[PDB]
């Protein structure tokens, strides 16, 4: 299914891998976001707490679970379930983040 | 859930990524997978046709699923329903693949 990688050494943690369901489910195209922080999936409707609190969870490095509005390139407002996952390396280094994420409406329990 | 990545740039094709789903899957930690083929989660009960199936979806470089017995680090049986996806570059070379594992 979607999930994406993204990489925090990097300047403003683009997402370096992206697979063919996350493709699918934002109808953005590889090209158009390797390179570019997740954020972009947000808008109007988007609630700023949970933003924050993504933000929170990164700072800290630690994973989480949110739900939170996002928009497909052709402006379609979805529930996105978002999962993140820190990741290190062996000596306990900070190397990338990882994103789990759901259509809240197809999942709702 | 469970994700790996693997390189085929690479020799044997190893896994250079995986989530940690994978990790609570497999019973292994991240440390004994990483630089390793995937291989070593089949075993002895392990369809060997449905190996060839593989092998041959990786030759052809597109996407497949199967489902096939793997092994846990101690040794527990489970049918995974394995999908299989190439991922290529902006030019359209090779770059990786990427896998979902499903305990059926
Ligand atoms: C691995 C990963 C995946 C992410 N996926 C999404 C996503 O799918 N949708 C979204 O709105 N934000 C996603 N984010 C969060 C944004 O990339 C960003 O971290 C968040 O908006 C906080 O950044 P900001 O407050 O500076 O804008 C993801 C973050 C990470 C680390
Ligand atoms: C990304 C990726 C993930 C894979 N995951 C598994 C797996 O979970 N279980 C398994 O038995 N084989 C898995 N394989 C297949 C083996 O790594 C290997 O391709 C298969 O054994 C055929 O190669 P071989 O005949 O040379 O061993 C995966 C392959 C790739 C490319």
């Amino acid at each position: 299914k979607n999930f994406v990688i993204t990489d925090p050494r990097l300047p403003d943690n683009p997402i370096i891998f992206a697979s063919d369901g996350f493709l699918e489910l934002t109808e953005y195209s590889r090209e158009e976001i390797l390179g570019r922080n997740a954020r972009f999936l947000q808008g109007p409707e988007t609630d700023q707490a949970t933003v924050q609190k993504i933000r929170d969870a990164i700072r800290d490095q630690r994973e989480t679970t949110v739900q939170l509005i996002n928009y497909t390139k052709s402006g379609k407002k979805f529930w996105n379930l978002l999962h993140l996952q820190p990741v290190r390396d062996q000596k306990g280094e900070l190397q990338y983040f990882y994103g789990v994420q759901l259509d809240g409406s197809d999942h709702v329990l």
